[PDB]
């Protein structure tokens, strides 16, 4: 890892403006705010948020893999904390699935490798003995070959008075205080229904407002759900990337099936 100084960071993120890309500013995207700069011949993607700053640090650290973002430096000059990592030109899989800016619907053939990319990057986690805690299509990033990269690991670990995470996703155990990698398995069956749907997990002006929801709502069909927006997807691989949600979606914790059953299942899918 490089460590730059603040003012290199400043420079190259027009100092750090703020206004978001379309408007003519550098601002990709909140969670801090994360950046776009220009670094000698390289795009780069420059977080501005500290024990979170040091847990990224020490996650990444550990964990390189090709699902998961890579960390190319880091700016602690005081007061101001930034992380700058590889560029991921198609942003997040959350942008991609509402075409945000006017990107082209995915194809179901890139939403399945998209899912096993995922899936593998979450394996990583769990063999290497950290759990996500936040596993959400925001989170899930896109390389310019549309390859799935996990980020976000500042709430990572290796029962709790601070509940954290994306409530839309979380497991009822988590939204509880349990910290558990049982708890990401059921965050990525959210993520799975996002990728059938193409529908965002939470929706205020929307019957049922929480995507999780619908699975209830079938257990009394899938078809009806599926994103028109794709030409490709067939009934075979689309129930059973659904079978695979519905599993993880278990609202008991060791009935859930762990995530090498779930890189199994998605393999085993196409
Ligand atoms: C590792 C992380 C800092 O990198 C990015 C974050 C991105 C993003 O972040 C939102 C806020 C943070 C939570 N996720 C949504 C949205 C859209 N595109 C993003 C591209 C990058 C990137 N490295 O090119």
């Amino acid at each position: 890892f490089h460590s730059f100084s603040f003012y290199e960071l400043k420079n190259v993120t027009n100092n750090f403006d703020e206004r978001p890309i379309s408007v003519g500013g550098n601002k990709m995207g909140e969670g801090g705010v994360v950046y776009k700069g220009y670094v000698n011949n390289t795009t780069v993607a420059v977080k501005k948020l500290k024990q979170q700053f040091d847990q990224e640090i020490k996650v990444m650290a550990k964990c390189q893999h090709e699902n998961l973002v890579e960390l190319l430096g880091f700016s602690s000059d005081g007061d101001d904390l930034c992380l700058v990592y590889v560029y991921m030109p198609n942003g997040s899989l959350l942008d991609r699935l509402s075409c945000l800016d006017g990107t082209p619907p995915l194809s179901w053939h890139m939403r399945c490798k998209i899912a096993q990319g995922a899936a593998n990057g979450i394996n990583f986690l769990h063999e290497n003995h950290h759990i996500h805690r936040d596993i959400k299509s925001a989170n899930i990033l896109l390389d310019e070959a549309f390859t799935a990269k996990i980020s976000d690991f500042g709430l990572a670990r290796a029962m709790t008075s601070r509940i954290v995470g994306t409530t839309a996703y979380m497991a009822p155990e988590a939204l509880r205080g349990e910290i558990t990698p049982k708890s990401d398995i059921y965050s990525f069956g959210v993520v799975l229904l996002e990728i059938i749907t193409g529908l965002p997990a939470v929706d205020e002006h929307r019957e049922p407002q929480l995507l999780l929801d619908i699975k209830e709502e079938i257990e009394d069909t899938i078809e009806d759900y599926i994103d028109k927006k794709m030409n490709d997807a067939d009934s075979t691989s689309v129930e059973a990337m659904y079978s695979v949600a519905s599993q993880c979606l278990h609202e008991k914790k060791n009935k859930r099936p762990d995530i090498k059953k779930v890189q199994q299942l998605l393999q085993e899918m196409t």
